[PDB]
Order: structure tokens, then C-alpha cells, then sequence
């Protein structure tokens, strides 16, 4: 033990006992052990954490050591050589509409955040690592190799914070580091809701007893809701551009604004929260505020899972869905619902997906304005687009016309996100998501690409040919090889989507299997899972069957066309249909008398 103040929340719940609906931390789910998929825990280790010295240090901080005997690849290297690219015609996915690429990010913030500690560091901290590039305590800067471009305009380094830790305790044990999961591990709406109980509790609208949360007092979108404003200062979102000076929107969780169309998912996900409150209300005039707000909360809780599970996952998993997730059997308490801290990489997958722009459509579904399609870089904490510039009906047109970008092997990371990234305790578009997620791995001491590979009961390559064959990539392997000499030193970021993607999925089988575990844990770990007998009666659940992502758009926005299957590629107007078309939640089964 030495003496450096950790990241630090607070634990533990005591337990209601028919309550029908979750705490908002997630304590209590698991009777047996309550704390279990609890936010502001550990992440789970399904593997021992690999560091430096064994406890903390990551591989890559010190220059004279080794992971395995090579030096590991500076991150920023990797990203320029490996994850690059600059031509992105031809890149789309064909298949899949951009909503798809979206619906990960939202799941992914339902289910995990490690948070950092740069905003709770000193200012000096701060400045040593930005400024000066100083390696030490919690800044573990990310280098530029030579010849990098940016050595030309933004010096020496992209300053990183290391992630928040679970605090040494008495006994005082030598333990390896665990990161935290800020957010509640069952797939439960806590990004709408929050998954603290002052948050939740302020996002909530108490001043009518009608069970609604919040909304902006300061804009409408054609008379529907926005979120609340976050009206802190200082703001990312208001800094992007100080004369709009349009706050950051306050949701259950904290990156909802970190660009527009999660943004705009957030606001349907509250919108939708508000009229089921209402429709509630009138079918149950004598339910008070508290029963309004949690049957919500309930029903959009259930709607996230089925949404996920029937729509999103068979089309990430293809063939591998059935093997890891087959159909569902009911409640298991032995089950362990905690995200895994490799999970947390793993679903990052996502960030091979997100195309260079991002267009408003207008209702015929043609480009909106002479600003229609916008470079993605500049969407990062950006709301002014959304309150002053058309409000979500034009970004929900492009969510379903247009296209997800598609992994591929020479063209992994399109440089929107890998040169242009806005942070938002910094102020320039010049950060690297890619090489942060490298870093990131070392900085949660993940195991390598061929331990995971093991785990997964997968071959290990451990020579040019043996990788070649596994990615059906000879220059990839080749080049993963010259920066990091084994494949044992590849980090789980990147081994990962270098696979080549399983047969109808859009990750290849690694990530099918870290993933595929992940999602059938959460499902059979969770207590109110929407299916598990008692959670719902059975007429609700043959409501709940019939709902869509299209629908969620149909009764949230004035978008009046749609197609049935708002993941694929869907072009206007062949494969889209007027709204009555699409089934609605039949709500008469919340119905609930006296007698
Ligand atoms: C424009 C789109 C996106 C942006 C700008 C974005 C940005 C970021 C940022 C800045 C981080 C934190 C990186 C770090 O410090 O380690 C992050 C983490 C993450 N991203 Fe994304 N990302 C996007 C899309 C997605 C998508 C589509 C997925 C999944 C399908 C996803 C999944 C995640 C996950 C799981 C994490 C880790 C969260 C945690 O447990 O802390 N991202 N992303
Ligand atoms: C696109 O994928 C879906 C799976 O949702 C499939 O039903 C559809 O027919 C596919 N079409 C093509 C050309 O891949
Ligand atoms: C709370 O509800 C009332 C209607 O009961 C509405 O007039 C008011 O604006 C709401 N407040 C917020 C913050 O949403
Ligand atoms: C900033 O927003 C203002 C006011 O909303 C808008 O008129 C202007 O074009 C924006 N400028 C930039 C540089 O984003
Ligand atoms: C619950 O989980 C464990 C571990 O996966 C397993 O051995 C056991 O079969 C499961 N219980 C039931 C009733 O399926
Ligand atoms: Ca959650």
C-alpha cells in the first residue's frame, strides 16, 4: 500500500420482499447475494487481470520491461498502421441501417461505464498531462510515434486518464486492480432512469403526482419533449459553440449527449417513459405518482430486452445466436449477472460501425437543407443542432434510410472518431477512440488476444501462418505481427473485430463468444427478466411481443412512414409503410379495477 486517494461510490442495499419493480441500483435482484450486477461495484473478472507488476501497473508504462518478452506497440502506432483508413466509399453496411449501430451504443450505456479520472484530478494533474505529456499517477498518455501527423499540429501526446478502481480496504490484501461499473449490469432502462437514487430522483418530474419524469422547460421539438438541460457550467456542449450556448441534456446516464443520435435515442426512450405514464394514468385514474413512474419504467425496462434480444443480438451473433443464447428457460439464480470487464471491450465492436456522417432528412426523405448531411466530428456534445436546427424528426429519418458503416479489415475505424474525437474535459477534435481503447485495455489489465482466444476454446496462434489463417488475412496478420511479435501481446480491442465476421453476424467468433456469454448471463441472471414467470402477467407479456423500434418512432415523433424492420437497410419509399400499419402496445392489460 502506498497513499493515492482511488475512485469511490457507495454499495449495499436491504431488501423488499414481493416488490414487483428493481431498486434503481440494481441491489436485490439476486436474493442469495444482493449486491450482484449492483452499480458502482467491480467489473467482474472471468480471467485474472494481467498488469505489469501484477496489481495495477499496465502493460506498456515502463520502458525498460516487457509483456512476454517484446515491448507492446505504442497505441497511437496500431491505430495509424493497423486501424486507418481514408477512402470511405464502398464502406457501408449494406444490410444494416444505421439505427443498428446506434441501438449498440444505447444497450452498451444500459450496461456498462468505467469512469475516468481526469474531471476529479488536480489541476495540475491535468495540465502535466496534457502540457507536458508527463507519464505518472493517473495520466498514462497516449504517444505519438514518429511521423505521426499530429506531432505537426497538437504536440507529443493525446493525454489519457486512467479509470476509476475499487479502493483498497482492510484486510488490506494484495489484490489486483478492478475497475468499476458506474451503471446497473441488468438490461434495465438505467440510462433513462439513472442507476444512482438522487439522480433518479431528480430526473423524475414530483411536482405532479402523474408518474412522469422531467422534461425541458426551455424547448420543444413541435410541441415534443426534450430532456432536461444538465446546467452546470462549464459545458462541453455549450462549448462547441458558445454562441448557441446549448447545454448538454440531463438523462440517466452521462454520455447521452456525447453525440446527436444518441442523443435523439435518449429523447424518444424519455418521451416514451412520459406517454406510457399518461396512458397509464387514464386506464388507472386511483394510481398514484410512484405506481405510474415504476410500471413505466417497468414496461420501457421490458421493451430495451425484447428490442435487444429478438431484433439486435441474432443480427450481431448470426449463426453463433442459438449456441450462446439459446431460448430462455426462466430465472436462474446461480447465474452470475455482472458485466465482465473484458465484456466492456468487447462490445466496442460498435466503433468499427459508425459511418463518417450523419444526414437530416425531410419528410420525403430527401436531404434536409442546404446543411443536410453533416461530418460526424462535428455532432460530438452537440445539441445545438437538435434544439436550433430541426429537432430529432430529421435524424430519425437518416437513423432508418441510412446505413451503418461496415467493419472491414483494411478499413476498420473511419478517422471522424480516429483523428477528430472531442473529449469533453479538453478542447480540441483531435483525439483517437481507437488508440484510447488500446490504451484503455492496459489500463484494465486485460488479458491478452490469446488467452481470451483459450477461454473461448479457440485456437491460439502463435506464428505468422497460424494468425494469417485465423483472420484469412495475410497483410493484417502480417502487420499485428510486426507491431506486437506474438499474437499472445494483441490487445482484446483489436483481436477481436480483426476476425473475420461469423456467417450472418457482424462479429467474428471470439467477440461471439464474449459477447454471446455476456448477453445469456444478463438475460438468466436477472430476476425481472421480462420473461421470467411473475415478472408480468401473460396477457402483458402477448402485448409486450408486439413491440418495435418503428412504433417507439411512430407514437414518439411526427415521422408518419416507416418500415417493419427498422434494422435492415430500408430504402424510401419501397420499403416503408404509413404508421397504422405497424403494431401498437396494447396497454387494456395494465388495466387495473377494483373488484
Ligand atoms: C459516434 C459513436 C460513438 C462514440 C462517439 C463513442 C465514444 C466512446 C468513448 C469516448 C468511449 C470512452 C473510451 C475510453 O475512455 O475508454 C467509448 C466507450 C465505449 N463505447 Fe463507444 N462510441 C460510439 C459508439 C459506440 C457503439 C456503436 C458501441 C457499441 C455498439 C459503443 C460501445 C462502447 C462501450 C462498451 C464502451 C465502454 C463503456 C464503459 O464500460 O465504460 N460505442 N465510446
Ligand atoms: C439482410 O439481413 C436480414 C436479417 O435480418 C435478412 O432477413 C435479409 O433478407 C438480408 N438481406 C441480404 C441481401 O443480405
Ligand atoms: C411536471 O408536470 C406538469 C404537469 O403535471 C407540467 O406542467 C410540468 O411542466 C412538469 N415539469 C417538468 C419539469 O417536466
Ligand atoms: C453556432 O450556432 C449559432 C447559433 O445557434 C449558429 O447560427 C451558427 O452557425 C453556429 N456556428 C458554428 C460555428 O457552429
Ligand atoms: C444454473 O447455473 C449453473 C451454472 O451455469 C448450472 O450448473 C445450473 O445447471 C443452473 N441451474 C438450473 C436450474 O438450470
Ligand atoms: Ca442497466
Amino acid at each position: 500500500s502506498w497513499e493515492v486517494g482511488c475512485g469511490a461510490p457507495v454499495p449495499l442495499v436491504t431488501c423488499d420482499e414481493q416488490s414487483p419493480y428493481r431498486t434503481i441500483t440494481g441491489d436485490c435482484n439476486n436474493r442469495r447475494s444482493p449486491a450482484l450486477g449492483a452499480a458502482n461495484r467491480a467489473l467482474a473478472r472471468w480471467l485474472p487481470a494481467e498488469y505489469e507488476d501484477g496489481l495495477a501497473v499496465p502493460f506498456g508504462w515502463t520502458q525498460r520491461k516487457t509483456r512476454n518478452g517484446f515491448r507492446v506497440p505504442l497505441a497511437r502506432e496500431v491505430s495509424n498502421k493497423i486501424v486507418g483508413y481514408l477512402d470511405e466509399e464502398g464502406v457501408l453496411d449494406q444490410n444494416r441501417s444505421l439505427l443498428f449501430m446506434q441501438w449498440g451504443q444505447i444497450v452498451d450505456h444500459d450496461l456498462d461505464f468505467a469512469p475516468e479520472t481526469e474531471l476529479g484530478s488536480s489541476e495540475h494533474s491535468k495540465v502535466q498531462c496534457e502540457e507536458y505529456c508527463v507519464q505518472g499517477d493517473e495520466c498514462f498518455p497516449i504517444m505519438f510515434p514518429k511521423n505521426d501527423p499530429k506531432l505537426k499540429t497538437q504536440g507529443k501526446c493525446m493525454p489519457f486518464f486512467r479509470a476509476g478502481f475499487v479502493c483498497p480496504t482492510p484486510p488490506y490484501q494484495s489484490l489486483a486492480r478492478d475497475q468499476i461499473n458506474a451503471v446497473t449490469s441488468f438490461l434495465d432502462a438505467s440510462l433513462v432512469y439513472g442507476s444512482e437514487p438522487s439522480l433518479a430522483s431528480r430526473l423524475r418530474n414530483l411536482s405532479s403526482p402523474l408518474g412522469l419524469m422531467a422534461v425541458n422547460q426551455e424547448a420543444w421539438d413541435h410541441g415534443l419533449a426534450y430532456p432536461p438541460f444538465n446546467n452546470v457550467k462549464p459545458s462541453p456542449c455549450e462549448f462547441i459553440n458558445t454562441t448557441a450556448h446549448v447545454p448538454c441534456f440531463q438523462a440517466g446516464d452521462s454520455r447521452a449527449s456525447e453525440q446527436i443520435l444518441l442523443a435523439t435515442v435518449h429523447t424518444l426512450l424519455l418521451r416514451e417513459h412520459n406517454r406510457l405514464a399518461r396512458e397509464l394514468k387514464r386506464l388507472n385514474p386511483h394510481w398514484d405518482g410512484e405506481m405510474l413512474y415504476q410500471e413505466a419504467r417497468k414496461i420501457l425496462g421490458a421493451f430495451i430486452q425484447i428490442i435487444t434480444f429478438r431484433d439486435y443480438l441474432p443480427i450481431v451473433l448470426g449463426s453463433e445466436m442459438q449456441k450462446w443464447i439459446p431460448p430462455y428457460q426462466g430465472y436462474n439464480n446461480s447465474v452470475d449477472p455482472r458485466i465482465s470487464n473484458v465484456f466492456t471491450f468487447a462490445f466496442r465492436f460498435g466503433h468499427m460501425e459508425v459511418p463518417s456522417t450523419v444526414s437530416r432528412l425531410d419528410e420525403n426523405y430527401q436531404p434536409w437543407g442546404p446543411e443536410a448531411e453533416l461530418p460526424l466530428h462535428t455532432l460530438f456534445f452537440n445539441t445545438w443542432r437538435i434544439i436550433k436546427d430541426g429537432g430529432i424528426d430529421p435524424l430519425v429519418r437518416g437513423l432508418l434510410a441510412k446505413n451503418s458503416k461496415l467493419m472491414n479489415q483494411n478499413k476498420m475505424v473511419t478517422s471522424e472518431l480516429r483523428n477528430k474525437l472531442f473529449q469533453p474535459t479538453h478542447k480540441v477534435h483531435g483525439f483517437d477512440l481507437a488508440a484510447i481503447n488500446l490504451q484503455r485495455c492496459r489500463d484494465h489489465g486485460m488479458p491478452g488476444y490469446n488467452s481470451w482466444r483459450g477461454f473461448c476454446g479457440l485456437s491460439q496462434p502463435k506464428t505468422l501462418k497460424g494468425l494469417q489463417a485465423v483472420l484469412k488475412n495475410k497483410v493484417l496478420a502480417k502487420k499485428l505481427l510486426d507491431l506486437y511479435k506474438t499474437p499472445d501481446n494483441i490487445d482484446i480491442w483489436i483481436g477481436g473485430n480483426a476476425e473475420p465476421m461469423v456467417e450472418r453476424g457482424r462479429v467474428g467468433p471470439l467477440l461471439a463468444c464474449l459477447l454471446g456469454r455476456q448477453f445469456q448471463q444478463i438475460r438468466d441472471g436477472d430476476r425481472f427478466w421480462w420473461e421470467n414467470p411473475g415478472v408480468f402477467t401473460e396477457k402483458q407479456r402477448d402485448s409486450l411481443q408486439k413491440v418495435s423500434f418503428s412504433r417507439l418512432i411512430c407514437d414518439n415523433t411526427h415521422i408518419t412512414k416507416v418500415p417493419l424492420h427498422a434494422f435492415q437497410a430500408n430504402n424510401y419509399p419501397h420499403d416503408f409503410v404509413d404508421c397504422s400499419a405497424v403494431d401498437k402496445l396494447d396497454l387494456s392489460p395494465w388495466a387495473s379495477r377494483e373488484n
